[PDB]
């Protein structure tokens, strides 16, 4: 369904922010 | 579903974040 | 309606959260 | 609504957070 | 209802993330 | 209900990200 | 329930970015 779906974009879109995260934590190690 | 669409805005705001975050990292490499 | 309304404050508010970030990211250039 | 004014304080909390962030910002200079 | 004192749970949760980025705030302080 | 346990288990992932905040905070004072 | 699974997909991408955080405490220490 559309809600469900829309939800499922959300938890897509914060996922992007745990890998932006990684890449945050890479840039302190280097 | 204009509840659909709000999620799907709040998802939208979250790429957004994930965006800012990827500045942070970039700040910090440079 | 109300439901949806709700769910664009939210949206708004994340965005805020963003900019602020990018707030994060100029200072660490700066 | 009740559902309503429970995401409305989300919705606060978040900008709560976005205040924080900027104070971090702030400590940054 | 349970649904509304469940989001309440997430907006008490999102408050105590804003304590949290206070704390690092005053970390980097001194 | 389902939905509500499921936006609790939400409110718990929160709370685990304010705990890695301050986690964050630690680490910035030695 | 898809709406209930989705929202634990929600919590799951959350802890996550718990986890990242906490990857970035590290890279801290």
């Amino acid at each position: 369904g559309e809600i469900a779906q829309a939800l499922k974009e959300i938890a897509k879109a914060l996922k992007e922010i745990a890998w932006a995260l990684k890449e945050i934590a890479q840039a302190l190690k280097g």
